[PDB]
């Protein structure tokens, strides 16, 4: 589990969105595994606006933050799970690192701010849903 809290937005994995998220919906995209809902309180996270390929992510199944090198956001085939059939996920970045299903939502960050959240995993790989292109998270 986990979310990004930027401005009056809450960014979560679409597959982990709650009823309150769907009832306060701003934007959702199943191909990216992302959903954004509105919040009453202002958050403290800031979004990175860069092309870094190195950063640090939080792994809840280890209670640890790990430094990683990650690929650029791309269209990647992801195996079937309880939440989606086997399909292509867009804006996904891969790295070598530990991930279990419940690690989804952990933040990946670079020197500029939050880069994305854990969205995929298995066999020593971890995948992150990028948010750096969502410029509207910084306003309104
Ligand atoms: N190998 C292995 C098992 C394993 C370990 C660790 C994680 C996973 N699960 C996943 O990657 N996802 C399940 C939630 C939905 C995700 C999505 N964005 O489509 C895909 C699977
Ligand atoms: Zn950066």
């Amino acid at each position: 589990s986990g979310a990004i809290y930027v401005g009056n937005y809450r960014v979560v994995n679409r597959h982990l969105a709650t009823h309150n998220d769907w009832a306060n919906l701003v934007w959702e995209d199943s191909s990216r595994d992302l959903l954004v809902s509105s919040t009453t309180a202002q958050g403290c996270d800031t979004i990175a606006r860069c092309d870094c390929q190195t950063g640090v992510y939080y792994c809840s199944s280890r209670r640890k933050h790990y430094p990683v090198s990650f690929s650029k956001p791309s269209l990647i085939f992801v195996e079937a799970s309880e939440y989606y059939p086997a399909r292509y996920q867009s804006h996904l970045m891969l790295a070598v690192g530990h991930s279990e299903p419940g690690d989804c939502g952990g933040i990946l960050r670079c020197q500029h701010g939050v880069v994305g959240i854990v969205s995929t995993g298995g066999n020593g790989l971890v995948g992150f849903a990028d948010v750096r292109d969502l410029l509207w998270l910084d306003e309104e």
